[PDB]
C-alpha cells in the first residue's frame, strides 16, 4: 500500500476514483500497483469533465463509459452529424462546432505531446486540446473551444493537484514516468 494510492483516494472524487478503477482493470491493470498511472487516469478523468461543464448539453462525454457503450455514441453521432467514425476512441464531441475532441494531460512540452497524438490520429477530424501540470496548452488550429476562463480554471487545478504530489515528494516519480 503506497503513499500515492492513498493521496489519489484523498485527493479525487469518490466517483472519479472509481471510474479509473474501472478503465484500468478492464487493461489488466492493478491501481495498486501502477499507482502513478493510477493518479494520471484520474486527473484526465476530472480534466474531461470540467471541459465537459464549461460550455453551455453542448458535449457528448465518450471517457469513462465502458468500451462498447462508448463505441455505440459515437457511431450514433457518426450516422446523425454525418463525420466519419474516428479511428481511435475520442474524450468528447462538441454538438456546436461539430467535432469530437482528444483531450491530453502531459508532464512533458505540450508540443510533444500534441504531435505524438496528432501523428497517432492522422485523421484531420478529430480536434486535439492538451494541458499541462505547468499551466500552457495547445490546441489543434489554435482553436480552444471553450472561453478563457473555464479553461484557466482547468490549469490551476493542474497546477494545484501538482503542488499537492511535491508536499508528499511524490511529484518527481509521478513526472519522470509519462
Ligand atoms: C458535485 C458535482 C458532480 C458533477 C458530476 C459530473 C461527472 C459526471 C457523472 C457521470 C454520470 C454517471 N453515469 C452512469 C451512466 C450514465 C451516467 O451519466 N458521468 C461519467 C460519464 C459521463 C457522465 O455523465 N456527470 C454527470 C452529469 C454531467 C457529468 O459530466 N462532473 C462534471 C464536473 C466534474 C464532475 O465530476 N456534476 C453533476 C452535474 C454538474 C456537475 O458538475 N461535482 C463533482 C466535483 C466537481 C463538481 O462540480
Ligand atoms: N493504458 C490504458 N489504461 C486504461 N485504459 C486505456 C488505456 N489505453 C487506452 N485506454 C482506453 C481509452 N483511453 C483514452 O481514451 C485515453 N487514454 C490516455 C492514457 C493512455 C495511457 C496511459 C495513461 C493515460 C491517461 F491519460 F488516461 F492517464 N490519455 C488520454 O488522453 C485518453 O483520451
Ligand atoms: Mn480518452
Ligand atoms: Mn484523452
Amino acid at each position: 500500500g503506497s503513499h500515492m494510492e492513498d493521496f489519489v483516494r484523498q485527493c479525487f472524487n469518490p466517483m472519479i476514483v472509481e471510474l479509473a478503477e474501472k478503465a484500468m482493470k478492464e487493461y489488466g491493470e492493478d491501481p495498486k500497483i501502477e499507482t502513478n498511472k493510477f493518479a494520471a487516469t484520474c486527473t484526465h478523468l476530472e480534466v474531461c469533465f470540467m471541459y465537459s461543464d464549461g460550455g453551455s448539453h453542448r458535449f457528448e462525454i465518450i471517457e469513462g463509459r465502458d468500451r462498447i457503450m462508448a463505441w455505440t455514441v459515437v457511431n450514433s453521432i457518426c450516422n446523425t452529424t454525418g463525420v466519419e467514425k474516428p479511428k481511435f476512441l475520442p474524450d468528447l464531441y462538441d454538438y456546436k462546432e461539430n467535432r469530437f475532441i482528444e483531450i491530453g494531460v502531459t508532464r512533458r512540452e505540450v508540443h510533444i505531446y500534441y504531435l505524438e497524438k496528432a501523428n497517432k490520429i492522422k485523421s484531420e477530424k478529430t480536434h486535439i486540446h492538451i494541458f499541462s501540470f505547468t499551466g500552457e496548452e495547445m490546441a489543434t488550429k489554435a482553436d480552444y473551444t471553450l472561453d478563457e476562463e473555464s479553461r484557466a480554471r482547468i490549469k490551476t487545478r493542474l497546477f494545484t493537484i501538482r503542488q499537492e504530489m511535491a508536499s508528499r515528494s511524490l511529484w518527481d516519480s509521478f513526472r519522470q514516468s509519462e
